RNA sequence: CGAGAGGUACUUUUCUUUUCUUUCUUCUUCGG
RNA sequence: CCGA
C-alpha cells in the first residue's frame, strides 16, 4: 500500500510498450496508467520477461491484483501476474493534492526579535512533491529554462508553522519551514519501451548553489506560500514537530545579503570595520552558524557597539552563555544585560590545545569554536599563531560521509565510459586552492595527516607577518625528492602525529648501521624495516618527561621525518643509532617527540579473528564457552564485590589505577555508594553494547603489545620468546603449564602462542610461534616486547598480511585449547607499482589526490562482503570470492601509500546480510554460523564550599547540552545514551567526540584540583573539609531544588 | 582409331544452451 | 583525534 508500481511476471518478448499500455486501458479505466517500463538487455532492442507499471491511484492497482488473481489477464495467449516492486519508477507521491502545482516558493531568515521573515531571492511557479514513504519533500524551481531538484528530507524539518500573508487570520496562504542541515540540489542534464507519459527522460546530479545571488546557502528558514490553505492543514500534519498554532509574519526587504565568494553565510566585515578582533568575530559567527542567533541579529550596530569597547574575556563568558541555551535567542541584546596566560601555560604539560574546527558543506561552512583537542609535534612548536590554524573537513549537509555519487558521476560517453566531474568537484578544488575568506584572514592549505585522509579533513594555515604557508612546509623538510603524488602528500603527514616532546638531539649524533635483507625465490624481504637501537640511560632520559618508572624495551619514536621503534640493547656504547630505512625526506629539524611507548593491554576476540580461527579444524561450541566465562562474571556485577574486580581489573587496562580500583578491594556493596553504582552499572551496560554490536569475547591468557627485532641471532624461523608481565590473575597461580614465572613481575611463557595483526582476511595470516627460554635473552631485559628472530626465510611480522616494523600492535595469546596444527600458505606481499612523475608536484596533484580519494575508495565495503560470503558459502575462507576479497583488501589497505584504488566489482556484494548486523533496512536473513550463535548468545542473556559546588556545576552543566549528554554519567565516562543523525553511522566520527569528551573534562579535573589548592594547600586538613563536600551531596536535606552532582568531591 | 567442344556429377556438410550483468546512493577493522 |  506504500507504492503503486507493480512488476509484471511474464509479459511477452515480441511487443512494445503501446501494446501493453492499450491492454492495460482497455481492460481498466482510460488513461489510469502513469509509468511503464521494460529493462532492456541491450539498448533499444532486445526486452526482457518481464515489465514495470506504475498506476495513479491505489484502486486501480488493487483492481489489477484482483484481476491478475482471478486469471483475467490474457495478453496474447499469456496470463499476466502481478507482484511487488522494489522501488517506483518516478519518486512522485500518489495522492492528489499532495502534487502543489504553481506555488510561490521564498527563501530568508527572521530578522529582528519578532516573528518576521526577510527574503533574498523569490521563486515564482515552483512545485511541491511530499513524499510520505521516502519520508522527504522535494521541490522544482525552474530558473533560466532548466529546474532543480531541492530535497528536503523530514529529520532537517525541525519547526513547522502556518503563516498567512495577506493579515487575515483565517487566510492561511503560507507555511514557514525550519531547517537545521541544509538541502540537497539537484540539476536536470540533457525511447521506445518507454510510455512515461510526461517529460522525465533526463537524469538528476548533485551540483551546487544555482541562485547568482547564492541565497540558498544562507536559508535556513523557508517559507512555502501557497494559493489557498484550507484543507492543506490536515496534510502539513504529518509533517514532523508541527506547532499547531496560527501566526502572522512580516514580509521585510531583504536583499542587502547578496555575496559572490563559495563561502556564503559569512557577515561583511569590511563594513563593520577591518579592526575588530578574531577571538569575538569567530565566535560570533559560529553563534551564526548554530541555531541560535540569525544574521540581522548579529550584523546590527547596536552588537557591536556594545562589544567592542570591553575585556576579551567578559566579551567571551558572555558569548559563550549564548551557545549554553537550546533557546533560539531572537534578542542577543536583552541576554548580555541579564549574562553581567594559562593557555600558553597549559600546552606543554598536557598537550591542550584549542583548535577551530570547520565543516564545509557543499552549499555553507559550520564553523564550531576553539574545541580542546590534542596538540601535535608542528603546533607545539608553533604556539604563537594558534588562531591561524583551523580543520577543515568536506562533509554532507547533514555532516555525513560524502559519497562516490555526489561528485564525480559516471557516463557512458563514446565507446567507453568516463566519469563527469559535477559542481561539487570544481568547489571543493576552488576551496582546496584559492580558500576560506573568514574575518581578516585566509586559510591555506598546509597539509593533511594519514588518518585525515580517511577522514575527509585537512589542516589550514594563515599567512600572518611572521610565518607563511610556504615557511611552515618547509620547515618541516624537503619533499621534491619524492615523484609520487600520494607518497608526497602522505609524507607530509608523517610529522604530525599526537606526541609529546623530548629535549633535541644534535646533528652530529648520527650512525647510520648497514641493513640486512633476505632474498628467497626471487621476492625480497627484510627484517630492518623500522626498527633501531637505543642506549639504557637514553631511555632513562626520555622517560624522564613522561614519567616512566618501569623501562620499556621497545617503543615507537620520530624524529626529523623517521618512524619506527627502537630496541634497548645492554651492551649499548653511544646515545642513539640509527638504520638506513628510516629517511623519507631530508629533513631539516631533530627536535625528538614520542607517540606511544608501551602497554601489556589484554586482546579480545574479533569477528574476523573467529572468521580466520573456525576454519583450521578448531570447533565452534568453545567460542559460546569464551563469553559464557565472561557473562558469568559479568551478569553479577551489579549485587557482588567479587565479580566487580575481576571484570574491572582486566577489562579496561590492566595495571590501571583509578577510583573504580581504589574502591574495589576497600569497598562497600554496590547496593550503597552510588558513585560506585552509577559507573559499575554503566560498564556493565557497556560490556553488553559492545559484545552485541561486534565480537569482543576477553581472554585473560591473550595480550597485545608492540613488537620488534632483537640482534641476538639465537632465535630462528618458527620459534620466539614472549616474556609477558605479570596481572593482577597471573600471580595467583605461577604454576602453570606454559606459563613460568621467571620473577615477580615478569611471567614469561614456555607455551606457543598465535601471531596476527588487526586487519587481517587470509589463512596464511595464522603462524603458530612457540616461545622458548634462554639466559642471553632474559639478561638482555626484552620486557614487554616480544621478540622476533633475525634470520630465516621471511620474517615473521611480514606474514600478518605484509606488516612491518614501525610501532603496530600484535594479537598474541598463549591458549592451548585450539588446535592451530593445520596449516595454510601465506599470501603475497609486494603490492602495486610505483607511479612516478617526470616532473615535480606544483601543489595542485595534492589537491587532485585528497578530492580523488573519495571517490573509489571501496575500503568499507571489503572487510563487509568477506565477513558474509564466508558465513553464507562453506568451506569459508578457502572459496575463491575469499581470495578476491583478501587481495582487494590488501590493495585497498595500499590506497594511502600508493595510487593504485581498489575497484570493488559487481556479482561479489552480497545482497544479503547476516543475524549479527545493525543493518535493519536490508532485507536480512537467518544466519547459521558461529556468529549467529554469538549473536543469540547474547539475546539469551540480556532477556565557602557552597561557592566551589556551584561554581563546579555550572562549569559542568554546560558540556552537557553542548555535546548532546542527557545525564552526567554519559559525559564523564565516555559512552552517551544518545546518538545523533551522523554519528549512528560513521564510528570514527563518534570515537572522535567520545575522545574528545574524555579530554575536556580532563581540564576540568585539572580546575578542580586547581581550586582545591587554591582553598587549602595542606593536605592533612584537607580530609575535615572534604567531608563537608561529601556530606552536601549525600545527605538529601542539603540538597538544593537545582540538580546536584555527586562526582564533585572524588577528586582523590 | 586419335584430337576439339558442350553436359551429368561435392547438397548446408558444422551456428551453438534460445535462460549470460544494472533493484540503484551507502557503515573498513583494532588500541589509547 | 591519533598509530597499523
Ligand atoms: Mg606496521
Amino acid at each position: 500500500t506504500n507504492r503503486s508500481t507493480v512488476k509484471i511476471s511474464n509479459v511477452p518478448q515480441t511487443i512494445v510498450a503501446d501494446e501493453l499500455l492499450r491492454f492495460l486501458e482497455l481492460h481498466l479505466g482510460e488513461d489510469t496508467v502513469f509509468a511503464l517500463e521494460i529493462p532492456t538487455t541491450r539498448d533499444n532492442w532486445k526486452p526482457r520477461d518481464f515489465a514495470r507499471v506504475q498506476f495513479t491511484t491505489l484502486e486501480v492497482k488493487s483492481r489489477a491484483q484482483l484481476l491478475s488473481s482471478q486469471s483475467k489477464l490474457l495478453f496474447k495467449t499469456h496470463n499476466l501476474r502481478l507482484s511487488e516492486a522494489y522501488d517506483d519508477i518516478i519518486p512522485r507521491p500518489v495522492d492528489p493534492r499532495k502534487r502543489l502545482d504553481d506555488i510561490v516558493l521564498t527563501v530568508g531568515f527572521p530578522e529582528s526579535d519578532e516573528k518576521r521573515f526577510c527574503a533574498l531571492e523569490k521563486w515564482d511557479g515552483v512545485r511541491c512533491w511530499i513524499l510520505t514513504e521516502k519520508r522527504r519533500v522535494e521541490f522544482w524551481v525552474w530558473e533560466s529554462g532548466d529546474c532543480y531538484k531541492i530535497e528536503v528530507r523530514f529529520e532537517d524539518i525541525i519547526e513547522t508553522l502556518s503563516c498567512c500573508v495577506n493579515g487575515d487570520a483565517s487566510e492561511i496562504d503560507a507555511f514557514l519551514l525550519k531547517l537545521k542541515y541544509g538541502p540537497k540540489v539537484f540539476k536536470r542534464v540533457t525511447d521506445r519501451y518507454r510510455f512515461c507519459k510526461e517529460d522525465f527522460d533526463f537524469m538528476w546530479i548533485r551540483t551546487t548553489d544555482f541562485s547568482g545571488s547564492k541565497s540558498i546557502g544562507t536559508s535556513t528558514c523557508f517559507c512555502l506560500e501557497v494559493h489557498n490553505g484550507s484543507t492543506m492543514l490536515d496534510i502539513f500534519s504529518g509533517l514532523p514537530y508541527y506547532r499547531e498554532d496560527t501566526l502572522s509574519l512580516t514580509y521585510v526587504d531583504g536583499k542587502t545579503f547578496a555575496s559572490a565568494a563559495q563561502i556564503v553565510p559569512l557577515l561583511n566585515a569590511a563594513i563593520l570595520g577591518l579592526e575588530f578582533p578574531y577571538e569575538i568575530l569567530f565566535q560570533l559567527n559560529a553563534l551564526v552558524h548554530a541555531q541560535k542567533i540569525s544574521l540581522f541579529a548579529a550584523s546590527d550596530m547596536e552588537l557591536i557597539k556594545i562589544l567592542r569597547g570591553m575585556s576579551l574575556e567578559t566579551a567571551l563568558v558572555i558569548l559563550k552563555k549564548l551557545h549554553q541555551q537550546s533557546s533560539i535567542c531572537y534578542d542577543p541584546v536583552f541576554f548580555v544585560k541579564t549574562q553581567m596566560a594559562s593557555a600558553y601555560k597549559r600546552l606543554t604539560e598536557q598537550n591542550i590545545m584549542s583548535c577551530q574546527r570547520a565543516y564545509v558543506t557543499p552549499s555553507k561552512i559550520y564553523l564550531l569554536g576553539p574545541e580542546l583537542e590534542t596538540a601535535n609535534y608542528v603546533v607545539k612548536n608553533f604556539a604563537e599563531h594558534v588562531s591561524d590554524f583551523m580543520r577543515v573537513t568536506f562533509v554532507e549537509e547533514d555532516w555525513s560521509k560524502l559519497p562516490a555519487n555526489a561528485l564525480s558521476v559516471n557516463s557512458k560517453e563514446g565507446y567507453f565510459v568516463k566519469p563527469s566531474r559535477t559542481n561539487i568537484y570544481n568547489r571543493v578544488l576552488s576551496i582546496l586552492g584559492e580558500g576560506i575568506t573568514v574575518g581578516p584572514k585566509r586559510f591555506e592549505f598546509l597539509a593533511f595527516s594519514a588518518s585525515q585522509l580517511r577522514g575527509n579533513s585537512v589542516w589550514m594555515f594563515a599567512s600572518n607577518e611572521k610565518v607563511k604557508a610556504e615557511d611552515i612546509r618547509e620547515w618541516m623538510g624537503c619533499f621534491r625528492k619524492i615523484r609520487s603524488i600520494s607518497k608526497c602528500a602522505a609524507r607530509m603527514g608523517q610529522l604530525f602525529s599526537a606526541s609529546r616532546q623530548t629535549l633535541i638531539v644534535r646533528a652530529q649524533d648520527v650512525e647510520q648501521i648497514p641493513d640486512i635483507e633476505v632474498t628467497t625465490d626471487g621476492a625480497d624481504y627484510c627484517f630492518s624495516d623500522g626498527i633501531g637501537k637505543i642506549s639504557l640511560a637514553f631511555a632513562k632520559q626520555v622517560a624522564q618527561k613522561c614519567g616512566l618508572s618501569h623501562v620499556p624495551s621497545a617503543f615507537q619514536i620520530r624524529y626529523g621525518g623517521y618512524k619506527g621503534v627502537i630496541a634497548v640493547d645492554r651492551s649499548s656504547f653511544r646515545k642513539l643509532s640509527l638504520r638506513d630505512s628510516m629517511l623519507k625526506f631530508d629533513s631539516n629539524n631533530r627536535m625528538l617527540n614520542v607517540t606511544r611507548w608501551t602497554e601489556s593491554m589484554p586482546c579480545f576476540l574479533n569477528r574476523e579473528i573467529i572468521c580466520l580461527l573456525s576454519t583450521l579444524g578448531i570447533e565452534d561450541a568453545m567460542f559460546e564457552a569464551m563469553q559464557a566465562v565472561h557473562l558469568s562474571m559479568l551478569g553479577n556485577m551489579l549485587e557482588d564485590r567479587d565479580a566487580a574486580l575481576n571484570v574491572l581489573q582486566k577489562l579496561s587496562g590492566e595495571n590501571s589505577k583509578n577510583l573504580l580500583v581504589k574502591m574495589l578491594l576497600q569497598g562497600y556493596a554496590p547496593s550503597s555508594e552510588p558513585y560506585l553504582s552509577m559507573m559499575l552499572r554503566v560498564h556493565h551496560e557497556s560490556q553488553l553494547s559492545e559484545l552485541k554490536s561486534r565480537c569482543r569475547i576477553l581472554v585473560p591468557k591473550g595480550r597485545i603489545l608492540i613488537g620488534c627485532m632483537d640482534e641476538m641471532g639465537i632465535l630462528e624461523y618458527g620459534q620466539v620468546y614472549v616474556r609477558v608481565t605479570l596481572t593482577k590473575a597471573e600471580l595467583k597461580s605461577r604454576d602453570q603449564s606454559y606459563f613460568r614465572k621467571i620473577d615477580e613481575e615478569t611471567s614469561v611463557v614456555i607455551g606457543k602462542v598465535v601471531v596476527t595483526k588487526n586487519p587481517c582476511l587470509h589463512p596464511g595470516d595464522i603462524r603458530v610461534l612457540d616461545a622458548i627460554y634462554e639466559v642471553h635473552f632474559e639478561e638482555k631485559g626484552y620486557l614487554d616486547c616480544i621478540i622476533f628472530p633475525q634470520k630465516g626465510e621471511r620474517p615473521h611480522p611480514n606474514e600478518c598480511s605484509g606488516g612491518d616494523l614501525d610501532g603496530d600492535q600484535f594479537f598474541v595469546s598463549w591458549d592451548e585449547k585450539i588446535i592451530p596444527s593445520e596449516m595454510d600458505p601465506p599470501m603475497d606481499y609486494a603490492g602495486s607499482r610505483p607511479r612516478l612523475m617526470d616532473h615535480d608536484v606544483t601543489l595542485e596533484e595534492i589537491h587532485k589526490f585528497f578530492v580523488d580519494y573519495m571517490i573509489s575508495d571501496t575500503l568499507g565495503v571489503i572487510s563487509t562482503a568477506h565477513l558474509v560470503h564466508a558465513d553464507r558459502d562453506p568451506e569459508k575462507a578457502r572459496s575463491q570470492k575469499c581470495l578476491e576479497l583478501a587481495n582487494l583488501h590488501s590493495r585497498a589497505v595500499d590506497f594511502a601509500k600508493t595510487g593504485a584504488p581498489a575497484e570493488m566489482p559487481y556479482a561479489l556484494k552480497p545482497r544479503e546480510f547476516p543475524d549479527f548486523l545493525e543493518r535493519f533496512e536490508k532485507p536480512t536473513y537467518i544466519s547459521e554460523s558461529v556468529f549467529g550463535k554469538l549473536y543469540r548468545a547474547v539475546k539469551s542473556s540480556l532477556a565557602t564550599a557552597k561557592a566551589h559546588r556551584d561554581m563546579y556545576g555550572e562549569k559542568l552543566t554546560s558540556l552537557m547540552i553542548y555535546y548532546g549528554a542527557a545525564n552526567e554519567e554519559e559525559i564523564l565516562t565516555g559512552i552517551l545514551k544518545t546518538k545523533e543523525m551522523y554519528l549512528a553511522r560513521d564510528n570514527r566520527r563518534y570515537g572522535d567526540m567520545k575522545d574528545r569528551i574524555t579530554l575536556s573534562v580532563k581540564d576540568l579535573h585539572k580546575e578542580a584540583m586547581g581550586w582545591f589548592e587554591k582553598s587549602c594547600e595542606d593536605e592533612q586538613q584537607k580530609k575535615k573539609l572534604a567531608s563537608a563536600w561529601y556530606y552536601v551531596t549525600y545527605n538529601p536535606n542539603h540538597r538544593d531544588e537545582k540538580l546536584t552532582f555527586l562526582s564533585f568531591p572524588w577528586i582523590v
